[PDB]
C-alpha cells in the first residue's frame, strides 16, 4: 500500500501552497515550527544522538533540532524516500526546495542565524539514513549503524499514518521507546482525527486519534508527558488531500 | 561645475550589473558573515527604525543606484516612498525589480536578513510587497543642482525623511562639493525631519564595470562636520572598518560611515 506512495506527490500536498505558504503565522507548518523551536530553546532536549522516525522525503522536522544533537539519524521505510533524502543531503539535482522552511526556522529561533548555515548544519550532523519498520520490535534490525540507545527521538506523521487501529499505534510506539535511553526525550507530531491521506497513487489508512488517545497511549508506554498541544485544521488549509481535522504536537520523557 | 562635468562624463560608463556584481554579490554580498559589511549595514538601518523616532508620510533616497536594500527596513515606517537616481540605466534597473521581472537583481536574501534583524518573524515576500507598494514614483536627481529634482517636481515636498546610501562622496570631486550636496538635499526635508546617510571612508575609487570613478576620500570627522554646518544635530555616526578579506580591488574603501542626523 505504501508501495505506491510517491513522495513529489506527498511533497506538493502538504509541503507546497496552500499549507506549504509559511508566510501566514496562522498557518500549520508555521505552528509545527514553532513547537519545535520553542521546545528546543528550552535546553532540556539535549545530547549526542538523535533519531528521526520515519521521515519520509521531508527535513523541517530537525531544522531546530540540529543545532543540540552532533549524531543524527534519519530514517524512512521506502527506499524511494530514504532517496530524495540523500538527494537533498547531498545537494544533489531535482531536491526538494526546503530553503523556506530553514528560513522561518532561522526567522523563529531569533539568533540571527542565516538560512544556509542550518542547512549546512543540519547536512553535516546527518550521518546515515537507514531502514526501518516501526512494527518490528527491533525497528532497526540488530545490525545497526545506529547509535545506540538514542539520546532523543523525533517522528512527526508516522505512527498513526502507518497503524490500522490504536492498538497497532501503541504497539509502534512501544517498538521506538526501545531505542531510547530511559530520561530520554520523544517529540511526536501527528495528524488528528484523521482517517486518509493521498500520495499520487497510494490512498493510505490512517487511524484517527485524539489528543486524550495520544496522551494515554504516551504514558503506556512509560513517558512523562512535558508538553502536549494542538493546532485545529482552518478551513482554507482542507484542501481534498487528506481529511486531518488538526495537528497535534507532543514532548515527552522516558521514565 | 568643472569638476561636475567630469562626473556625469564619468557616470556615462557607468554599469549597473558590474555594480551589484562588485557591491551585492560575494564575498561582499555575504549576508552569513555577521561581521561583514552587509549585515552591518542592514543592522543600522534597523535599530535606527526600531527606535520609533523616525517615521511619517514620506520619504526620499536619494541616489539609490540600482538598489533597493536601504529601504527594506524604512518602508514599514513610510507610506510613500520616492527613489531617485542620476542615471537613467539605473532607474530602469529598479523598473525591473519593481515589476518583479525574473532578470532582475534579486535581493531575496537581503529582503530575508532584513526580516530575520528586526525580529518581527516577517517573511520576505511580504516585506518586498510592501516596498514595492510604498515606491511612488522613480525620478531623475542631480544634487549638484540647488533644487536636486528641478522645479515642478512630483515628488511630495519637504518630505519626512531621506535616506542616502554611497551617493554624496561618490559624485563630489571634493568636500566643498560634498558640503554643497548636502545642503541641497537638506532642501527636500523639513525642519526636524530624518537623514540616514551611509558611505564610504577615505575612499578614491571604485569600479562599475569599464567605468572606473573618482571619489573624494572622506574622513568622519569631515562627515560630521558637514552635517553640523547643513544645519543638522548629529544622533549617531558610526564606523565599519574593512576587513582585509573584503579589499577585493572594486574599489580602495577604507570602512564605513552611517550617520543618523536630524534637522534643526
Ligand atoms: N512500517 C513503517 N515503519 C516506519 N515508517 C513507515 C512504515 N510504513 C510507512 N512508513 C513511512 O511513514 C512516512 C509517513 S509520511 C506522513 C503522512 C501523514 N499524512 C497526513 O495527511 C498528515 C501530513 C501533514 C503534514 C504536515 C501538515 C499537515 C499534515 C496533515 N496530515 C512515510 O514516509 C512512510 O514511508
Ligand atoms: N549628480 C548626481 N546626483 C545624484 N546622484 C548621482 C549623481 N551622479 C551620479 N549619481 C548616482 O550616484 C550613485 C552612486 S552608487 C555607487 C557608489 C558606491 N561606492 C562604493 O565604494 C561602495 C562601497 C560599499 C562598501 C560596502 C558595502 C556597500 C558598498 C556600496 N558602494 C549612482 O547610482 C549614480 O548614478
Amino acid at each position: 500500500a505504501y508501495q505506491r506512495f510517491e513522495p513529489r506527490a506527498y511533497l506538493r500536498n502538504n509541503y507546497a501552497p496552500p499549507r506549504g505558504d509559511l508566510c501566514n503565522p496562522n498557518g500549520v507548518g508555521p505552528w509545527k515550527l514553532r513547537c519545535l523551536a520553542q521546545t528546543f530553546a528550552t535546553g532540556e532536549v539535549s545530547g549526542r544522538t538523535l533519531i528521526d522516525i520515519g521521515s519520509g522525503p521531508t527535513v523541517y522536522q530537525l531544522l531546530s533540532a540540529c543545532s543540540h544533537f552532533e549524531d543524527i539519524t534519519m530514517t524512512d521505510f521506502l527506499e524511494v524516500n530514504r532517496q530524495e533524502l540523500g538527494r537533498w543531503l547531498q545537494e544533489e539535482p531535482g531536491a526538494f526546495n526546503w530553503s523556506m522552511y530553514s528560513q522561518h526556522a532561522c526567522l523563529i529561533e531569533g539568533k540571527g542565524e542565516c538560512w544556509q548555515d542550518k542547512e549546512r548544519q543540519l547536512r553535516a550532523r546527518v550521518k546515515r539514513v537507514l531502514p526501518i519498520d516501526v512494527h518490528q520490535p527491533q525497528p532497526l534490525g540488530a545490525g545497526s549503524p545506529a547509535p545506540l540507545p538514542a539520546d532523543a527521538l523525533v517522528s512527526a506523521f508516522c505512527l498513526e499514518a502507518v497503524s490500522p487501529d490504536l492498538a497497532s499505534f501503541q504497539r509502534a510506539l512501544d517498538h521506538i521507546t526501545t531505542l531510547l535511553r530511559p530520561g530520554g526525550h520523544l517529540l511526536l507530531i501527528g495528524a488528528l482525527e484523521e482517517s486518509w491521506y493521498l500520495a499520487g497513487e497510494a490512498r493510505l489508512t490512517v487511524v484517527p486519534v485524539s489528543e486524550e488517545e495520544v496522551r494515554e497511549a504516551l504514558v503506556r508506554s512509560g513517558y512523562k508527558v512535558r508538553d502536549l498541544r494542538t493546532y485545529i485544521m482552518p478551513a482554507h488549509l482542507q484542501t481534498g488531500v487528506d481529511d486531518v481535522k488538526g495537528v497535534f504536537f507532543a514532548w515527552a520523557q522516558k521514565v
